[PDB]
């Protein structure tokens, strides 16, 4: 019959800050750390795996049934009621053991290590068992471009670009689950939207487009050492296609110029 509520809360910290551990009976607000939404966990029931030989259990969830799955909400939380008792491989009732496995980290963050515990666990005053897995922020990189009229030097809205890598593959943004998303004008905040960068054929690539300040680009690049190329695909009427622009994700902004098309007598 009986279950305990396990409340998992996922907080992000500055890269050089390492949270102190919290007991399961303590409610911790995160002290200003940012809650991480959209992070997927699978909870495995490893009762049988552990009780086959407790002193040898090193975290295997091979063949373990899935007790639950979830995704952190806006508060960084997922809550799951778990049976405090479960059966081992021979059918005998035992204290249940559950292993928490992060299957999909937030963009810009490392995954957290697998952890496990026995129930019932020490609970807070409200009866819930609180866990706070650590996800360390990894440094990522961004790039901004400003489209301008080569003659007037004024910013130019509505210019379309695709991005290519050294293999001739082009950038496609997806959501956390790998599905298509609708990208508009401007700088795309990959980190804030929890998007992914993928590399595909030119025809399926994402088009980035200069906004009303001429701006386009994105964050969430893995490194600042690889060369990519911005290639004009949509040219505003009355301009000549900008030349390809080689770049690195180096957190800079730089201008891409469009020459007004010349009309001769």
């Amino acid at each position: 019959t009986t279950t305990q509520n396990v409340v998992l809360t996922k907080y992000g910290f500055d890269k050089d800050v390492t949270a102190i551990d919290r007991a399961t009976d303590q409610i911790w607000t995160g002290d200003g750390a940012k809650p991480l939404q959209g992070v997927d966990f699978t909870i495995y029931n490893v009762t049988a795996n552990y009780w086959a030989s407790p002193k040898d259990y090193k975290g295997s969830f091979d063949s373990a049934p899935v007790a639950a799955t979830g995704t952190t909400n806006d508060k960084g939380q997922l809550t799951q009621a778990l049976p405090i008792q479960s059966k081992d491989a021979s059918g005998k009732t035992r204290a249940a053991v559950y292993l928490f496995h992060e299957t999909n980290p937030r963009a810009g963050y490392n995954t957290s290590a697998d952890f496990w515990l026995t129930l019932p666990a020490k609970a807070a005053a409200d009866g819930n068992v609180y866990v706070y897995p650590k996800n360390v922020q990894k440094t990522t990189y961004e790039r901004t471009f400003v489209k301008k009229d080569a003659e007037t030097k004024e910013v130019l809205e509505g210019a379309g670009f695709k991005i290519s890598n050294s293999d001739g593959k082009f950038l496609k943004l997806t959501d956390k689950d790998g599905q298509s998303v609708s990208i508009g004008e401007g700088f795309i905040d990959v980190l804030a939207n929890n998007y992914r960068l993928t590399w595909v054929a030119e025809s399926d690539a994402t088009v980035f487009t200069s906004d009303k300040s001429g701006k386009f680009g994105l964050n969430g690049f893995a490194d600042n050492t690889t060369t990519y190329t911005a290639v004009a695909t949509n040219v505003p009427d009355g301009y000549d296609a900008a030349a390809n622009t080689d770049f690195k994700a180096d957190n800079s902004s730089s201008d891409i110029l469009d020459a007004p098309s010349g009309i001769l007598p």
